């Protein structure tokens, strides 16, 4: 099965533990290195701005699932997640309530509760849902 | 033609964008109950799903689709994926924060822009575009 993540020092611990826990259930299709770079460059780099969302772009309709972490506020994760749901990819949003946020209405108001879910969690139970998600509906 | 537009100057210039628009079509643009739901969490997901409707009916009306990008949104984001989806005309306003790459990246420079601006202008940019490519 091939899987789609995108998403301070809590946030960052929190993405490479949920990308570590996805690679149990098939391969992870995820890329950040050259983002900050890449958009510190601004118009000089649209180039390589469109390679990436080329590619970016070919993995969501590869993988059987997109899983996002959504704590962040993020126009690339909010884009992803737009093209995800026209491709009608199964969408799993995770949101750390504790982080201070407020989720986007948007986000929440996209959900349908079946293929795709937005689902509250504690920094401690990332591992424990991930293996519930996928027990309840394997790929 | 129908237009849909997505801290204090990032405020007035959604003011200034909004009303410059309007000299073009009917603004389609809305956000006076996005805090509060957004606030209620889940026990506003019903709340949520008809404002997400709404913005998906306006989007699909739209002749443009218009954001200012400055600052970070998932919902912004969210919409402006969904406009790609639908094959929308897109405008996108950034105030040079860094833009995401993957933002950078969807616009094809055509029926996708990215426009990097000064607070000035905006208004005499809007009158460009449009002049360029009339609705
Ligand atoms: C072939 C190389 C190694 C490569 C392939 C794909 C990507 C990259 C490098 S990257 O430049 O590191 N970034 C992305 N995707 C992004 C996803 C989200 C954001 C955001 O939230 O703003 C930004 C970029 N894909
Ligand atoms: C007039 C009715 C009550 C109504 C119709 C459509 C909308 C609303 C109210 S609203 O609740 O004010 N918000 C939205 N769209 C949103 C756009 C962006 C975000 C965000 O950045 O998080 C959130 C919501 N549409």
């Amino acid at each position: 099965p091939a899987l789609y993540f995108c998403g301070g020092r809590e946030d960052r611990t929190l993405y490479e533990r949920i990308v570590s826990r996805l690679r149990r259930f098939g391969t992870v299709l995820t890329e950040h290195v050259a983002a900050a770079e890449l958009g510190a460059r601004g118009e000089e780099a649209a180039g390589g701005d469109r390679l990436i969302h080329e590619q970016d772009l070919e993995w969501l309709q590869q993988a059987d699932v997109v899983v996002a972490e959504v704590t962040q506020p993020s126009l690339g994760v909010g884009y992803e997640l737009g093209r995800a749901v026209a491709f009608n990819k199964r969408i799993l949003c995770l949101f750390r309530p504790q982080s201070g946020r407020v989720l986007s209405a948007m986000i929440r108001g996209a959900a349908d509760g079946s293929r795709f879910q937005v689902w509250d969690y504690e920094e401690g139970e990332v591992e424990a849902l991930l293996d519930r998600y996928f027990e309840a509906d394997p790929l």
